[PDB]
């Protein structure tokens, strides 16, 4: 499923990420726009041989089991399939997790790189939230 920008927004906020851990919501949306371009069936390999999935391209290396990634954990007890479902459950779960790991959304290199220090707040300009 492709999201419009609001649609995901209102989306995360049912699901609870809506200054979950400290985050507004538009550094969620503003995540999710750079790394999946709110699509939750982008897939994109990594070098060390693991892959990122779905809406915030959540990896094989720590977080969830794909087959194939290997000496890895799956701390989200999810296949990686999951992650890739219109249902962005696994994905918000899952997320929770990591953004409580210690290091915030810095797990995110594009939320780092594209989001922190900016007016995140333009992702959510215009919602009905
Ligand atoms: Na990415
Ligand atoms: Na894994
Ligand atoms: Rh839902
Ligand atoms: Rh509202």
């Amino acid at each position: 499923k492709v999201f419009g920008r609001c649609e995901l927004a209102a989306a995360m906020k049912r699901h609870g990420l809506d200054n979950y851990r400290g985050y507004s919501l538009g550094n969620w949306v503003c995540a999710a726009k750079f790394e999946s371009n709110f699509n939750t069936q982008a897939t994109n390999r990594n070098t060390d041989g693991s892959t990122d999935y779905g809406i915030l391209q959540i990896n094989s290396r720590w977080w969830c089991n794909d087959g194939r990634t290997p000496g890895s954990r799956n701390l989200c007890n999810i296949p990686c399939s999951a992650l890739l479902s219109s249902d962005i459950t696994a994905s918000v779960n899952c997320a929770k997790k990591i953004v409580s790991d210690g290091n915030g959304m810095n797990a995110w290199v594009a939320w780092r790189n594209r989001c922190k220090g900016t007016d995140v707040q333009a992702w959510i300009r215009g919602c009905r939230l």
